[PDB]
């Protein structure tokens, strides 16, 4: 179902906030509608705005984690 689709999995975004901590990995699509999907740390996939602040705050910091090299997945 939701498991594995790749491309856009999800077209709807989220724009309400979740906390920087549940942030697991993001994976932004790039198109005309571009979402960044976070996946929470339960396993699960969100869907969220790129443009809200704290989406960027937190695209950013797994982008910043992405800077030195040690990116625990687990």
């Amino acid at each position: 179902g939701s498991e594995v689709s790749d491309k856009r999995t999800c077209v709807s975004l989220t724009t309400q906030r979740l906390p920087c901590s549940r942030i697991k990995t993001y994976t932004i699509t790039e198109g005309s509608l571009r979402a960044v999907i976070f996946i929470t740390k339960r396993g699960l996939k969100v869907c969220a705005d790129p443009q809200a602040t704290w989406v960027r705050d937190c695209v950013r910091s797994m982008d910043r984690k992405s800077n030195t090299r040690n990116n625990m997945i687990q």
